[PDB]
């Protein structure tokens, strides 16, 4: 089973792994008050709390220019949590994550359901590779994640499961932010038409 079965806006799924395995897990945020500020909690590390530096900065950036009136980022005092609340959590694996559960807050849009990402994120938005992705990767396929975004130079690393467990997993593997925002949010990249 799965902490949500559908996301609404702010949240997003991210995976994890131990020497024990996979997991899945949620990336929630959320305004605490009607310049801005985050205040992260789920007993985090210094890396992945620099990454939620980092990703707050992109964020703030990238929707600058996808929605310059939008600046509820730039504004708001938001919360970003990480259940479970014991477990330590650490690592730069999450910041696209973070990013996404950023934008999909600010646009009160909710990402694509079934989709899971992993990858580092660098100021610019470059998508970094990460480790874990074998294990990452299972406990997507168990979690019933249909769509896996994932660093571009990690791709070997997906290809070296067997079939049957990435057979089902349409598969992205992105070089910058920007190609995930497109998978995560399709309808701010879709056809249209004028009435
Ligand atoms: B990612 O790989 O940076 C990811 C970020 C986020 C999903 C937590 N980090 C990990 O998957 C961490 C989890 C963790 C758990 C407890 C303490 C520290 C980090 N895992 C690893 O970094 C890791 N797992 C297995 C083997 N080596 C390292």
């Amino acid at each position: 089973e799965r902490m949500y079965d559908v996301t609404p806006p702010g949240v997003v799924m991210g995976l994890a792994w131990t020497a024990m395995g996979g997991s899945t897990l949620f990336v929630e945020t959320s305004l605490r008050r009607p310049d801005g500020s985050l205040e992260v909690t789920g007993q985090l590390g210094e890396v992945m709390k620099e990454s939620a530096r980092i990703a707050y900065t992109f964020a703030r950036a990238f929707l600058m220019q996808h929605a310059p009136a939008n600046d509820y980022l730039v504004t708001s005092h938001i919360h970003l949590h990480v259940p479970e609340g014991a477990t330590p959590k650490d690592g730069p694996s999450a910041g696209c994550t973070i990013v996404t559960a950023l934008l999909s807050l600010a646009m009160g849009r909710p990402v694509r359901q079934n989709l899971a990402m992993t990858g580092e994120v660098s100021l610019t938005g470059k998508i970094l590779p990460v480790g874990g992705i074998k294990e990452k990767t299972i406990a997507a396929k168990r979690a019933g994640v249909t769509c896996i975004v994932l660093p571009a130079e990690n791709k070997k690393d997906f290809y070296d499961l067997a079939a049957f467990i990435t057979e089902g997993l349409e598969v992205h593997f992105v070089e910058h932010y920007r190609e995930i925002f497109d998978i995560a949010f399709p309808d701010e990249q879709a056809e249209a038409l004028a009435v």
